[PDB]
């Protein structure tokens, strides 16, 4: 059928206290209304229009989505208001369903009841009953029957037990809508839009409701405090997915994905490790704890140790990095090579089998199969920045320093202490050698 | 008015397995008994009177508070005796005010409001139900008033079901309680202090009770498991604070602040940060995961990048710093510079945009501004300690060991592997330049 | 007495998305089926007979332990069915315990008083009553008498009230045993266990029944997400015990211990650290945040800075090392020793009161007493591996290179800088002193 989405995002966000608008703070690293929008998508929304008061310039610009179809509004007025500024944006043959900005965790499948439920020329309601529920909107039905909603301002005594309440999230056909909507009244001083239960009761019409299967699907964000809870619900979640999918997590409360994580079999993921971006895992690869990943590829039955940091970094399969590693984007190992404690890399390739084991830098850097790089060894190059070659087989000694542009050819051996300027033989031995120059019985200061 | 307190620890923290005394022992990194005393101070505490029996000189000496009255007792044969023994000290005209050295999260409202409930000639007394009161004094009320306690001991079955339990803190003017006090038996052995509660009721005075409002204010500490519960209560206290103030924390539950944090506007940090001494961020910081924090000015808009350890050091606004980086006392960065990883700076500051990316030690050093520090640079600084000075404009080569004294003028430039002793002039290039040395098809062993 | 158990591990833990056979995989770095076998072991267990299905070979395999009695199974085609594979097995004098490989945390303590709840020439039956029963087999009872077992399949919606369940873990004489066995039918298609227990009422025994002390104990594992969670449980207990033991773990649910700890008296231990193998550390010993100790002894008062690993290595008492330190197997350091941040120890002994700071890898050295290793200093030890020797009050400069096979004397200094290939004597000088070369007015590209 047809189906659009309104997300309303116009109040202000003052308990935040923020310079950021409200529904762009992030839930796993992403923009609160994004989880909206994303989720408007999988309901096949074919349209979606965004109402906000304040923020809108860096609104519209933080959230690029040139697919989106925006909505100004005076000066947040009325909820109620704000649904009548779109209402001439509604096709008459489609349903139009309302979401809320700092609502982030609302279920495809609580929606996708919601537009069931809907009964012809109706609205479609989303409900919950509450333990406490001593300040929100009763749900008042007679004979289990929906007529209208209650302020928790105004309500009798005997109202406030009505446990069920008011998500504001509900349907209705587009034209039955914007009916409802401009025949509504400002005598707060706003226009509620409570009313147009009661105001759809009135022109006889049946208002159905659903339930969502977790109270968290409609926890709205007005603090850091709430948003922190949800964050931590959305991780647990995320996680125990994983722990379903075969995933093992040594503490799936120590765990954060803020992105994606394509994974196979058999994984093993150590306490406090963040996944940012979007991560691809082979077989058998196992993460230590601490370690951040952003954006990589790690190949089967790789080891990352504790406390190693990457990001946009490839590993094929084998390979064993860290602890304490840092690898930048453009880092590359190939089969079976190792990068030890205190050793980062940026744009370079380090071949079959080689290692980096201790104190080293290399950037800008084309290393070859078997190749070892001798603790401290710096590729020094930054004068943009210049290209250091290493064949296979290479020998390179202890604190190094290559000053690039510079090759070393194949089976070369470096000596300790060496600077290279110039290019390297096959199989040539270089040893930058000086003469240590003695005193005897000195009186160290 | 006026008012003092008496805190009384005195008892053998056995189950606590130690050779320190209990109540020195630290809750979010400060003595359970500085809590109490913290509180106190908060009240308008005009004397705080300090009841000890052994630990007694470590006890005042680790307590350096010179404005403590120390109070002597034989060796705890009485929490009634210890409360003879401060008796002689209390003014007449002064309400004194009884808490434990072992009950550190007792909250000032609760006690300014036990000292509001306090019947003139009487006792405040506050009071906690319990959901099992398995082994405590319960709360004998007729007609709903206080009449005295019972130990859970000699408890009738019937009394037994009396959920209320005695917190042990109380009030009463200083005149009344030298009454009450030495009118008592020790026909256990010992006195009790429950006894002055019907020894008040006895004379026809009125006993009343407050209630804390959390069940963790009245929470004591006899063991480790216990203190670190209170410790996880008092961490979740501080997180949420700071959440509700507008301070992003990416996960609440771990978080650890164990001093002071001032803070500006849209800060954000990640997991694992734990904040010691006193810690001021500005607006708009940034916080990695497992970055550590010790009495550290961190200014506008700075990155700090995951495993991160900071301490009495200071960041002007737009600073970056880590991953991996280890700034220690004196360590400075002007604005927007930086400090990459595995590089340590100690009594070292690094000018506006300034570079220090990797492998490198800067201690006891002036460097200026758009300064490079290539990889692998060391201030060889220790022989007291010698001060390195490097202008603005300055290149750095990489694996460079800069011998101070020594000077490095504005605009020079140092090649890679260079000993620097001698000073070094504007413009002025310098290379500590050899020759490598070339064996043709070397056999590596 | 005579006791032997069987554990019961032949099931396909497809929902587990593994390679691995279910049972070998590790709670606390531990194969679950080891915790039952360690257990079996405590009780006095005579034998161990292990029934399984596939996974035969490597099952065998990754469980050495050349004491167990194996099992051959056709294929997982009942469980009563594994039980008559195993009956042959028991003697007739013995008691025959049961178990399963993927119920690790039952206790002893719930197991020895199965085995003294049973009825001679009857069954011990362990018990739990649930919340919700909504699928676990209902123990049937008249007058309170166990009778037989209703799988949740076929029961009465009268019956589907029984709260209380069969957790599958029972006692039984070996000859009784071997009775009430074969003599059961296939008419699922299987052969149920469950049918014994109405094939003991029937010739007139008595079957008891005791109750596990925590739910934890009978929890099965079918996949990762069960599987973390009895991790959680395993690891808060241990670490209250630790708690209560007189070791303060500032984060208790931030800790992790897989293996054993030994401790002595005031050890501090902050937030997330990991404990592996088997740890000694002494009194007084402060771990930082993030350390992970892997089969090291910590000698008193030694304090070990936030990131540190250490991997078979020894402290004396006093040391300092971290933060960002390496300690791998072999490394040593004596009395008042400091290892200082981006340093790596490999079969390395640190003399007393020496000190490696900043920057320096340290491998196959015997370094002694009041040495200082400068910032950047390495062990170029790599060419098998070769011995670098350095007595008392050797002064190090910073970036030296020391080529081993070297010897470097009492009391000798080294220049900044500096290459060592050959050896050097008490109290000598050398400095690797070459010329810096100066350029005037250079243009920096």
């Amino acid at each position: 059928s047809s189906m659009s989405v309104v997300i309303l995002a116009a109040g202000k966000g003052t308990r935040m206290y923020s310079d950021l608008p409200k529904v762009l703070h992030p839930l796993a690293g992403k923009p609160m209304v994004q989880h909206v929008i994303d989720a408007a998508m999988k309901l096949g929304a074919q349209h979606v229009h965004l109402v906000y008061g304040h923020g809108g310039e860096l609104l519209k610009k933080t959230l690029a989505d040139p697919s989106l179809n925006w909505v100004l509004q005076a000066e947040q007025l009325g909820t109620g208001h704000a649904m009548q500024q779109a209402a001439p944006h509604f096709a008459d043959d489609e349903d139009i369903l309302m979401l809320y900005g700092d609502v982030p965790l609302i279920s495809v499948d609580t929606l996708q009841r919601l537009l069931a439920a809907k009964p012809e020329g109706g609205i479609g309601l989303l409900t919950v009953k509450l333990d406490n529920p001593s300040g929100y909107g009763r749900i008042v039905r007679e004979n289990g029957d929906v007529v209208g909603i209650v302020e928790h301002k105004d309500a009798s005594d005997a109202q406030r037990e009505i446990n069920e309440i008011n998500t504001g999230i509900l349907v209705a056909n587009g034209r039955d809508l914007k009916r409802w909507l401009s025949l509504l009244d400002n005598n707060q001083g706003e226009f509620y839009i409570t009313d147009i239960i009661a105001l759809a009761h009135a022109d006889g019409k049946k208002i159905a409701t659903v339930h969502p299967t977790r109270l968290s699907e409609v926890e709205g964000v007005n603090n850091r405090l709430q948003l922190s809870a949800l964050e931590r619900v959305f991780q647990t979640e995320q996680a125990e997915k994983l722990l379903l999918a075969g995933v093992m997590l040594l503490d799936p409360s120590r765990f954060d994905l803020r992105g994606e994580l394509t994974h196979g079999r058999d994984i093993t993921i150590d306490t406090n490790v963040i996944i940012e971006g979007h991560v691809i895992l082979g077989d058998r690869v196992r993460i230590g704890t601490g370690c951040v990943l952003k954006n990589c590829v790690i190949g089967d039955d790789s080891e990352i140790s504790p406390y190693t940091v990457l990001e946009d970094a490839r590993l094929d399969a084998n390979c064993t990095v860290g602890p304490f590693a840092r690898l930048r984007p453009g880092a590359e190992l190939a089969e079976g090579a190792h990068v030890g404690n205190f050793v980062e890399i940026k744009k370079a390739r380090l071949g079959k089998g080689s290692k980096a084991g201790h104190l080293s830098y290399l950037g800008d850097a084309e290393i070859g199969a078997g190749v070892n790089i001798g603790a401290g060894t710096i590729t020094c190059n930054y004068d943009n920045k210049f290209k250091t070659i290493i064949g296979d087989d290479v020998f390179v000694g202890s604190d190094t320093q290559l000053v690039a542009p510079v090759t070393v050819a194949n089976g070369a051996t470096i000596g300790a202490g060496t600077t290279v300027t110039r290019d390297v033989a096959e199989n040539e031995l270089v040893i930058s050698r000086v003469k240590q120059v003695h005193i005897q019985g000195w009186k160290r200061p």
